[PDB]
Order: structure tokens, then C-alpha cells, then sequence
């Protein structure tokens, strides 16, 4: 798989169990068409999102529901969610890991592009 | 104004300047509507971008343009822009953005 | 001041007021000497730490007792504190941290 | 092994690799004695530097050298190094990863501990 989406709790110093995610693909149309979706397992990792044959070159949205994490551990957060929203690449082989570490009222993403 | 942005670049060490940002507040027909825009100052800070009498309760997307701005520094980024989506139930809200070509965070600092 | 220190808390979206911060400089023998020190204020900014006379080239650590922060809210975090430590090799520093119990971010914003 | 160490970078998008880590122990003088260290594999992450036995409730401090990688990489940073400080706690069996996300100006530090 060469999309895999990480999600870690600053609060309780821990994965970000059964979060939410689901990713989109930009259209012709340029609206967001829904593509793969998934929970974070036990690890905080959420694997086997799509196929290196599906996932071609485009704009992808990955968006995290984290307010439904945070309102089950009863904690009052600021965002939505959190979205990532990038341009995919074919430049010899590539392996992304979507990963972010979740404040009530703070995000941060980063991406690992590997080979 | 009760909304301000701030963006910083972790690369330089400096605000990011000339950053533009676009407001949008959700509609009742659930499409996001263009609501306010603006360029980050000389200190990265984004002043006025709305009054106490405009910003009524809703959903509200910030769009930070962070590609633009890694791109007219020569680096090509991973991300498109950095969003913020909140809803506002009611006070000052700070929308605080620290940038790096293959990372973003932001944090909301909201004040009364 | 050519030094200023900002806390801010990722849990509660504030500033985080009260925070005890120290600054040391790096002796001749190699051992940190206590330089300056403060608390910071209902805005999360420390200012005055220090003067452009005193605050010379060197090798500084600012620390940032989180650990008082969190425990005085009910938390018990990971960290016993948050350390910068920098060269400085001439300009205004802000030292910015972004708190949350088990994680924290530091960032330098350096102007002229 | 019950602490690992990971290192990533914010500007390449990357493990940050060869990054060496110094862990130190807070000794009974007050004073940090080396511990343990290591430079990070091409995955960025440090393992190995210490077993259950030796690795016991104390004040630890974890030292990355972040300003030889970014002079490296020929990129001028900010801090001398990262550290992490912590103390250790049995309770339960417990796995440590300090995970460190690196730009010039800029470093992020979190623990995600689990059983
Ligand atoms: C934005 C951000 C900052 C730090 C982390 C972070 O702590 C982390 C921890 C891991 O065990 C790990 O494997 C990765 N990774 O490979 O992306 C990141 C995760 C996200
Ligand atoms: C996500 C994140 C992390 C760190 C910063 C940050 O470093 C920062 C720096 C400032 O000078 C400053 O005035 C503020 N602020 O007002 O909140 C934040 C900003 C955003």
C-alpha cells in the first residue's frame, strides 16, 4: 500500500485509537469524490488504504475526524477535523505516511515520503 | 476583530510574510461561502479580517495558501494549503500557523 | 529586549500563564550560569528577561518548567521541562513553546 | 527494548537519518551520566539502546544531535541539539518512543508510551 495514515494522542501520550479517516480524490469536476476510509487500529495506524494500481497521480484530501476522538474521551477540542491536502507524485517508486499528533485545541501533520 | 491569523516559517526562523488566507463560513445549504480574505503582514500577523457584528456563530474555514509561499522560496512543498475548520458556539480567536516544507501544525488560542 | 519567551497550552487553547522560565549562559569552564529568570504573564509572554548590553554572544539554555504547569492543572505530563538551547552569533529572539502533556514544540522567531 | 527513539524531517519529508542520540541518567550528585546512544537507521528510529534490566525508574534525558544533521544537510539551524527529559515510571509493563519531528528553527517532541 503506498498511502498509510498515523495518528497520535498528545494528551494521553498514546495512539490515536479508532479515529476516523477518510480520503478523497479531486475530480474533473473539482469536488471532493470519496476514495478509501478506514479506523486507526490499536497502534494508532491505519493500513491497506488503497492499491499502488488506484492510487495515481492527483490531489487527495485525507481528512481525520477528530472531534468524535476527542468528545469520546470528554474533552472539549476547537477543530472539525484535521485535513491533509496534497499532490501526489510518481518520481521512481514512493510510499507516503500521513502522520499527526492531535491537541484538543492544536494539530500538527507531517508527511514521510519513502522509497 | 475577534479573529486573527499568524503564520510563522520553521525553515527561516521568521513570520511568513505575504501569506494569503481566505475565510469561509459554511451555509445552510451546507456549501462554504467566501466570507473575508487577506495577506499576512511584515510580523506574519493577519489583522481585520472581519468585525464583532460579522462573525455570528457557525462553521468557519481558514485556508492558509502555504504552497504559494513555499513555492516563491524555490522549495516544493507537500501540502496544497493548510486548513483550519472550527465552529464558533459563542472572545478573541488567534489562528496560529508554524510552517515547514513537509509539515504544518496549528494551534488555536482563544481569549476573552 | 532582545529576548522574549512565549508558552502557549494546546489542551485548554490559552496561553499558559505562571510559567516559571530560566535562562543560563554557558561559562568560560563549561558550566551553565544563571543568567535571567521570570514567570510568564496572563498574555503567555515573558519580557525583560534581559538587556541588549547583557545579552551578549554566547551559548544560552532557556528552560520552561512545564512540569509545575501541568501538575498545578491535574496533570501529570511526560516532561520535567522544555529546553532551547542556542548560539547566539551577533536582533530580537522570541522563543515560543506550544504545550501539551505528552508532547511539546519549540520554535525561534528571529528578527532584526 | 523498552525505549526507542525516532527521528523525522520536516523540510525533506524523511527520516532523518544518522542522527546521533545521546541518552544520559540523572545520577544521585545531580549530575547526567551517559547511559546509552546510537545514530538513527534509514528509518529514523534508534533501537536498541537499552534492555528492561538496566532500564529502571529514574530521570532520563534524551539528547539529539539536531545541529549536525541540519549543517549536514547544509541548512543554518537554531538549537544546539533537542532534549527530552522525563521520568520513568513502572507501572504496568511500559514501552517508551520519543518521536522528534526537526525543521531549522523548529523541533516538536512527543512520547507515546504503551504496554
Ligand atoms: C506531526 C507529527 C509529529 C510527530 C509524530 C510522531 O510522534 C511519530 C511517532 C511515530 O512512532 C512514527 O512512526 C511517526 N511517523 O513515522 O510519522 C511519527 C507524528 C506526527
Ligand atoms: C502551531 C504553532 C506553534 C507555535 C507557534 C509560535 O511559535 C507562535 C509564535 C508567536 O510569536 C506567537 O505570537 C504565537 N501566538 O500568538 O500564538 C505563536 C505558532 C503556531
Amino acid at each position: 500500500c503506498p498511502l498509510m495514515v498515523k495518528v497520535l494522542d498528545a494528551v494521553r501520550g498514546s495512539p490515536a485509537i479508532n479515529v476516523a479517516v477518510h480520503v478523497f480524490r479531486k475530480a474533473a469536476d473539482d469536488t471532493w469524490e470519496p476514495f478509501a476510509s478506514g479506523k486507526t487500529s490499536e497502534s494508532g495506524e491505519l493500513h491497506g488504504l488503497t492499491t499502488e494500481e488506484e492510487f495515481v497521480e492527483g490531489i487527495y484530501k485525507v481528512e481525520i475526524d477528530t472531534k468524535s476522538y476527542w468528545k469520546a474521551l470528554g474533552i472539549s477540542p476547537f477543530h472539525e477535523h484535521a485535513e491533509v491536502v496534497f499532490t501526489s507524485n510518481d518520481s521512481g517508486p514512493r510510499r507516503y505516511t500521513i502522520a499527526a499528533l492531535l491537541s484538543p485545541y492544536s494539530y500538527s501533520t507531517t508527511a514521510v515520503v519513502t522509497n
